[PDB]
C-alpha cells in the first residue's frame, strides 16, 4: 500500500467510485488556473523542490574557494480533510443514487479555491509569488457599473499590447464580477458576451480570485509544478463516520512578468 | 392477451394505427419533463416500488435484535379514460382521413399534464415530492413586465452558479409565461430569444407547470422511473361508442436538491 | 469491499472458516421454516419490496384521473450482533480445535428463532402476517396428556381434508410438544412415531414456535422472499474482542389461507 492507506478505509468499491467521480467533477468545475497555465506532469512523491537555475553567494568555505548555493522552490502539500457518514457509504451498494457527498464537494471546492488563490494571489509562506504580485504591467481599477467593465478590460488589452506580447488572451473574472457581467444585459446580450467579443481566448469563471485577470495563453509564461496530483486518502474511522482527505502537492512559477494584467475593486 | 384486452375492442387495424399515432404525437408535444430528466427503461408490469436504499427503525422484535425496514417509493398507475365514436372508427377503413380523434388528443394532453405536474409540483398522495418542493435554492418571483423576465431568470442562473453546479442549463416556462415572452418583442427579436441567449440548453414550452423552472441537464439529478410506458387499453363498448383509456405507471425521484430554481408569480 | 467490511476484521482465514461452519451448522439445525415453505433465490442488496399485484385507491389527482397505488410488502433486515474473544480467534492458527464459538452459536440460534417466529407467528411491525394468523382453518387445542396428541393432530388432518387440499402433509411441533411426544412411549414406540404414521411428510422439530402446525408441502402456498441470505459482518474491535453480526433480509408471504392448521395450549 501507499500513504493514502486506501484499503484500510471502510469504503466499498462502488462508494469509492462515486466519491472519486464527485470529487473530480467538483474540482474541475472550480478550477480556472489549470486552463491558462502550463501544467507539468506529476514528478512523484519523492519530488521536493524545483530548480530555478539561479545561484546564491555564500561565505567562502576557505581561501580561494568560491561557493554558491543552488536556488530552488519548495513544493507545498495541501490537505483538506473531510468527514463522511458511513450510512451514506453503505447506501451505495444497496442501490442508492442520492448519497450525501456534500463533504466531498466542499472539500473539492476548498482545495480548488486554495490552488487557484495560490496561483493568482500567492502564498508567501510557501515562497510563491502570485500572478498579481509578479505582474509588471500596471494594475487597473474595475468600475462600479458593469456596463463600464468592457472599457477597462480593453485598457488591459492595451497594456499587453504595449508590453509586446502575442497569443490568445484570456479574461478570468471573480464570481462577483462574473455575476455582474452575466446578469446585466445590453441590446439582447449580457456584458459577458461583450467581453467575449474583445478576446480570442475565453471568458473564464474564476470564483476563488479577487478582481479580474487578463493574460496570454501562448505558453511558457506560467508554470504549475505538480509533485502529485489530487488524491483521496484515508485518515481514521469510527462506527458512524470515515475521516478522509483530499491532497495535492505543488508549486507555482511565473517566468514572464509582463504577460498579465491584474484588476481590483 | 394482456390487461389492455386490445383484441376485444371493436377497433380495426387501420383505426388502431391512427389512434396510436394521434396519441403518441399529442403526448410528445405536451411533454416537457422527459426532455430534462433521466428516464429509466420500463421495469415491467410486476414492478411496484423503487428502492431508495435508506432504512427505517422499527420496534425491536426481541431482545438483542435490531430491525430495520427497507424504505421504498411506490409506483402510481395513472389512467385517463376516453370515449370514441364507432362511426369515426368505421370511417377509417373506408378511407376517411379526418376521423374525430379529439378525445384521444384530450386524453393524451391530460395524461401529459398529469405526468408533468407530478414531476414538477409533486403528488403527495403518491409520496412524490416535486422539483419545486425539493429544491434547496431560493424561490424567485417572476415580474409582471415580460421585458423584465430575462433579468430574474439570470438571477436564477446565479443561484445554480452559487450552488456549485455544472452542465447545460435549461429553462422551462409555463404557457402563460411562454406566451408573454413570445409575443413581446425587443429590437427585432421576441424575449424568448433573449432567454435563449442566456443558456446553452433550451427554452422549453411546459404548458402544465406554473411559473418557471431553471435547471441543469448534466444527468443523474432527476430520475423518472417507469414500470410501464404509455399504453392504450380497452374498457367497454356499446352500439355507438368504445370506451378506452390511456395508462402509464411511474414514480419520480429527485436526488439533487440544489440542481434547480423554481419561479412563481 | 462490501457492507460486511469483512477484510477489516482481525480474524484469520482459518478462524473465519471455523466461524462460518459453526454458524451455518447451528442455523440449519434450528430452522424448521425453510423445510416446508418455498424459498426464493436472493434478490440482492438493492431489493427492497415484493409486489403483491394489488391496487390501492388514492384521492384523484385531478378531474377525470383515476389513480391507484401499487401495493407491496417491505423487506426487513434482521441483525444479531455477537462478540468473540480474540484469544479464541488466535488459538485457531496454532491448531486449537476447541475454540469458544458459543457466541456464534447463540447468535445463529437467535437469528433462526427470529426467522421461524416471523414465518409462523408474524411480525406486525414488518407487516408480516404469520401462518397462524393467516390460517382460515379452525384452531385446535393441544391436550395435556401426550397420549392424546395424535388424536387432535388427526382432527387437524381432517380439516385440511375438508378444505380440499392435497400434497404431503407435515407436522411441526414446538420444543415442549416435541419433548413430550418423544419421551412418552406406547407399545415400544414413542408418540413421535405414532405421529409419523399419520402423515406422508415429516415430524419436524420447531423449537421457536408455540403449539403445533400441520400443513401441506405441495408447493406454491407459502413463500419466503430473501433479499440476501444469512451473512456474517464486522462491526468493530478492541484489544480483547471482535464485535460481529449475523444478518439476513427477508419477508414472508402466505398465498393460501386454508393450507394450514395451528394448534395451541
Amino acid at each position: 500500500m501507499n500513504n493514502l492507506y486506501r484499503d484500510l478505509a471502510p469504503v466499498t468499491e462502488a462508494a469509492w467510485a462515486e466519491i472519486e467521480l464527485e470529487a473530480a467533477r467538483t474540482f474541475k468545475r472550480h478550477i480556472a488556473g489549470r486552463r491558462v497555465v502550463d501544467v507539468s506532469d506529476p514528478g512523484g512523491p519523492v519530488t521536493a523542490a524545483v530548480s530555478t537555475g539561479r545561484l546564491i553567494d555564500v561565505k567562502a568555505p576557505t581561501n580561494g574557494v568560491i561557493a554558491h548555493l543552488r536556488a530552488s522552490k519548495p513544493l507545498v502539500r495541501l490537505r483538506v480533510p473531510f468527514t463522511l457518514s458511513r450510512n451514506e457509504i453503505d447506501d451505495v451498494e444497496r442501490g442508492s443514487k442520492d448519497s450525501d457527498w456534500e463533504p466531498v464537494k466542499e472539500a473539492a471546492k476548498k482545495l480548488a479555491f486554495v490552488e487557484d488563490r495560490t496561483i493568482f494571489e500567492g502564498y508567501s509562506a510557501a515562497s510563491i509569488e502570485g500572478i498579481r504580485s509578479a505582474s509588471s504591467n500596471p494594475a487597473l481599477t474595475l468600475p462600479e457599473d458593469p456596463r463600464e467593465i468592457p472599457d477597462v478590460i480593453s485598457q488591459a488589452l492595451s497594456e499587453l499590447r504595449l508590453a509586446g506580447v502575442d497569443g490568445p488572451y484570456s479574461v478570468l473574472l471573480s464570481a462577483d464580477v462574473y455575476t455582474k457581467v452575466s446578469e446585466t444585459s445590453d441590446h439582447g446580450y449580457p456584458i459577458r458576451e461583450h467581453l467575449n467579443r474583445l478576446v480570442d481566448g475565453d471568458i473564464i469563471w474564476a470564483p476563488a480570485i479577487d478582481g479580474a485577470f487578463v493574460l496570454t495563453t501562448r505558453g511558457g509564461d506560467f508554470d504549475l509544478q505538480l509533485g502529485t496530483d489530487v488524491a483521496i486518502g484515508y485518515a481514521s474511522h469510527d462506527t458512524d463516520t470515515v475521516r478522509l482527505y483530499l491532497q495535492e502537492t505543488l508549486t507555482f512559477l511565473c517566468y514572464t512578468a509582463e504577460a498579465s494584467v491584474a484588476l481590483s475593486h
